[PDB]
């Protein structure tokens, strides 16, 4: 009988519906950096390139930490269905934003509408995959795998398409494309979805008891009252600029997990949880150095490299294209290879020394040509080499999302000091710190 690559038909709706939302999300960020360089150069937007780049990492982060409660949302009020549809439109509203005849004035509010709808759509897309199989399913895990390539399939496509279209038809069409690439998403998921998948999850399956409506009720109020005093007191004392909002981001996100895990912590279970500790954080600096592509290896795109007979946008392509390329083998890696199959800690030892030696090898260049000048498109592509190895080995959602959340807002910060001027440093001390610690690691691994 059909399947799609084995799997549950309901695969190939929930495959696209997340590949289209992906080209969205992703199109549009392989431009978006490109685009505030533009609107600082005539003026209309009044901020450096160091806080435009910074903007990129805390725009992530706030994008993960949105789906970290998007899951609970879905389960217990609206149902998971639901929220992946008007995810996306919140999603396409977004991106439509920025198609819109304006400038620095519409960007708040296109990156408002996008945090808000992923924070819907990607935990629940992803969930729904579970729901197409049993839990005593085998094929479960071949499903995800599939999923993870529609990820990196839309991720790859989307900038060669929006970049081309930017660069011939301009910003806003390019833009454009990337609502129209959402709502190809909406489509297939709308009309596929009743066709394909359980009516069970149009509703929350765990939905609000009486009792624990005002307690939820009396929680979220209590965290956006603090949230906003802390707000008015920082605009009273004259800490009101852009990156002193930034900076508050930061802190919220990053005092997230330390707040978590430091009072879960028998003696036993005590320990086990502190066991994942080292294991939280090397995610943390893996997804800090991933998410820098977008952002200072965008950046060193831009204006390092001899690109001029394609877009430049189009470098943010090799990285889904080589999770794409590397899939095949490691398939047949974890497969044929049977004993041994490592540890989960050195699988992240091992993929942060990667991600860490993909910025050592970024530090050559300058190293050896000087900065002011323009080196071969070579080092980029060996350097996501690199990164991906890592990804590969890398691979709740919530802690997930976190993990990630985590990494952004910690490149929030340091995405600010990188410049032709510190590349060399930059490159080197965060490349080398990130395999000393990936090395330290080890020695803690089994001790673990
Ligand atoms: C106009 C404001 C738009 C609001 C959209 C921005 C939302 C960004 C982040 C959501 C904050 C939720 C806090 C996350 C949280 O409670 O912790 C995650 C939970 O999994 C703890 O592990
Ligand atoms: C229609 C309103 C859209 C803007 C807000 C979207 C709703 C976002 C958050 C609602 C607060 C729900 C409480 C979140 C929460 O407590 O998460 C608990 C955490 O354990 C998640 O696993
Ligand atoms: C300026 C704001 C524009 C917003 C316009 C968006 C209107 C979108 C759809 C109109 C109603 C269709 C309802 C479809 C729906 O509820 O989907 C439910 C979802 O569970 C599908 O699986
Ligand atoms: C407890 C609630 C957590 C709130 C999370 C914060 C969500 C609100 C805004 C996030 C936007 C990130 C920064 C976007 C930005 O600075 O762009 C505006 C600026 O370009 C306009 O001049
Ligand atoms: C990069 C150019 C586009 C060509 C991509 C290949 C055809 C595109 C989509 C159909 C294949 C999607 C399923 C991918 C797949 O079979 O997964 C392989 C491996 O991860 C096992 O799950
Ligand atoms: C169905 C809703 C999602 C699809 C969005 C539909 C978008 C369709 C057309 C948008 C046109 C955007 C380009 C308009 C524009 O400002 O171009 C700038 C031009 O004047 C300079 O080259
Ligand atoms: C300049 C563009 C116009 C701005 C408003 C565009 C609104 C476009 C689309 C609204 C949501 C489309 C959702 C697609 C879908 O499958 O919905 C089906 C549902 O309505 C059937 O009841
Ligand atoms: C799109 C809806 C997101 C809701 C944002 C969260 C609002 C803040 C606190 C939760 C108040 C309870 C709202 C949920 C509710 O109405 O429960 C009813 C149902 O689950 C049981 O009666
Ligand atoms: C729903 C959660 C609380 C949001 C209600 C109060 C909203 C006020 C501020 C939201 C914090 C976002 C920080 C980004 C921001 O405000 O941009 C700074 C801009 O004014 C630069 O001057
Ligand atoms: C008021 C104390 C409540 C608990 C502490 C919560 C976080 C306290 C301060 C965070 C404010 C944002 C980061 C500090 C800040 O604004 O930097 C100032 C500087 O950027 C202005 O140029
Ligand atoms: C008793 C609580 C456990 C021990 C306290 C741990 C501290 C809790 C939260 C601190 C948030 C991390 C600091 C955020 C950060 O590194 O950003 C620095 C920068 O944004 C400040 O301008
Ligand atoms: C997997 C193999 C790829 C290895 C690539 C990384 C190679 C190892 C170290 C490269 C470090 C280059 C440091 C050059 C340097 O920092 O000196 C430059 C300085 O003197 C001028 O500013
Ligand atoms: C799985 C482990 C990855 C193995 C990677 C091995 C790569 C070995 C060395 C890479 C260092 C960069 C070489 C420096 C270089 O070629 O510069 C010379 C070049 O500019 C041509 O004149
Ligand atoms: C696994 C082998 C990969 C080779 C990595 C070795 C690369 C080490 C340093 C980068 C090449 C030297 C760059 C030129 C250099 O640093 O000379 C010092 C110069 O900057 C002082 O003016
Ligand atoms: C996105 C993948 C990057 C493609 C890797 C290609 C790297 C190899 C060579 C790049 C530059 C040399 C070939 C292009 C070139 O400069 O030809 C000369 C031309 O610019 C004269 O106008
Ligand atoms: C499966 C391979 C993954 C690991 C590969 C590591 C790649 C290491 C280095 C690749 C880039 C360094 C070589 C750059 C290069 O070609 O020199 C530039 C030369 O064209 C002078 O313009
Ligand atoms: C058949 C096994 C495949 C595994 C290949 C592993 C080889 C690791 C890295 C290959 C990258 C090539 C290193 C680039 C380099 O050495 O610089 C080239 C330079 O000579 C150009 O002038
Ligand atoms: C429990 C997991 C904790 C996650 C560990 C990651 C947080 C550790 C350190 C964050 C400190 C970042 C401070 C960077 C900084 O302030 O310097 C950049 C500054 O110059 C920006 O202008
Ligand atoms: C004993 C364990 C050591 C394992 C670390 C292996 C790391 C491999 C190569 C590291 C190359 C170091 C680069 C030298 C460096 O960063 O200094 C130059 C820098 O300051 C440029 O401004
Ligand atoms: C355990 C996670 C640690 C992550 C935070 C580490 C960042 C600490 C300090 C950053 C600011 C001062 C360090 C400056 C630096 O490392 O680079 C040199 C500078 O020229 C360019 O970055
Ligand atoms: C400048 C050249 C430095 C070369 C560094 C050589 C590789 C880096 C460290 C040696 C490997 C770790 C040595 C200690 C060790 O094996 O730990 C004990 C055991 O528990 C391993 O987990
Ligand atoms: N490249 C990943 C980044 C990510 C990791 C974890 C959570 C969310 C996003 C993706 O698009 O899925």
């Amino acid at each position: 009988g059909k399947t799609f690559f084995g799997q549950p038909l309901g695969l190939s709706t929930l495959f696209m519906t997340e590949m289209w939302e992906r080209f969205s999300y992703y199109g549009m960020r392989a431009i978006l950096l490109y685009y505030m360089w533009f609107l600082i150069s005539t003026g209309d937007l009044h901020i450096t390139r160091a806080t435009a780049a910074s903007i990129m990492a805390i725009y992530a982060s706030m994008v993960y930490l949105s789906g970290t409660i998007g899951g609970f949302v879905a389960d217990r009020i609206i149902g998971a269905r639901p929220a992946v549809f008007w995810g996306g439109v919140l999603i396409m509203l977004g991106h439509i934003v920025l198609a819109l005849p304006f400038g620095a004035s519409a960007l708040f509010g296109s990156i408002i509408l996008i945090i808000i709808g992923t924070g819907f759509l990607k935990p629940n897309v992803s969930t729904l995959v579970g729901t197409l199989y049993d839990e005593h399913d085998r094929r479960r895990d071949a499903g995800f795998s599939i999923f993870v390539f529609g990820i990196n399939l839309g991720a790859f496509i989307a900038p060669l398409i929006v970049g081309a279209a930017q660069e011939a038809a301009g910003y806003h069409v390019a833009f454009s494309l990337a609502a129209i690439g959402m709502f190809i998403g909406l489509l297939v998921y709308y009309f596929g979805g009743k066709k394909t998948l359980d009516p069970h999850y149009l509703r929350p399956t765990d939905p609000l008891a009486p009792e624990e409506v005002k307690p939820l009720l009396v929680k979220v109020s209590l965290a956006v009252a603090g949230f906003i005093a802390i707000i008015v007191v920082m605009n009273l004392v004259g800490w009101n600029s852009l990156p002193a909002y930034i900076n508050l981001l930061t802190i919220v996100a990053i005092a997230i997990p330390v707040f978590y895990f430091a009072w879960m912590i028998t003696s036993t279970e005590h320990l086990r949880v502190v066991s994942y500790i080292p294991l939280f954080i090397a995610a943390v600096l893996f997804w800090a150095i991933e998410e820098q592509g977008s952002v200072v290896l965008a950046t060193f795109a831009a204006e390092r490299v001899d690109s001029s007979w394609f877009p430049v946008s189009w470098f943010q392509s090799l990285n889904p294209l080589f999770i794409m390329l590397y899939t095949p083998f490691f398939a047949w890696l974890w497969t044929a290879w049977k004993k041994n199959q490592p540890s989960s800690p050195t699988k992240f030892a091992v993929g942060l020394m990667f991600a860490g030696l993909s910025f050592l090898l970024m530090a050559i260049p300058g190293a050896l040509y000087g900065t002011s000048g323009k080196v071969s498109p070579l080092w980029l592509v060996g350097s996501w080499a690199l990164v991906i190895l890592g990804e590969m080995l890398i691979s709740m959602m919530s802690m997930w999302f976190l993990s990630s959340s985590v990494g952004s807002a910690l490149n929030a910060q340091l995405v600010t000091l990188y410049n032709a001027k510190s590349e060399v440093a930059y490159f080197s001390y965060f490349g080398l710190g990130s395999v000393v610690l990936g090395i330290v690691l080890v020695f803690l691994s089994k001790r673990i």
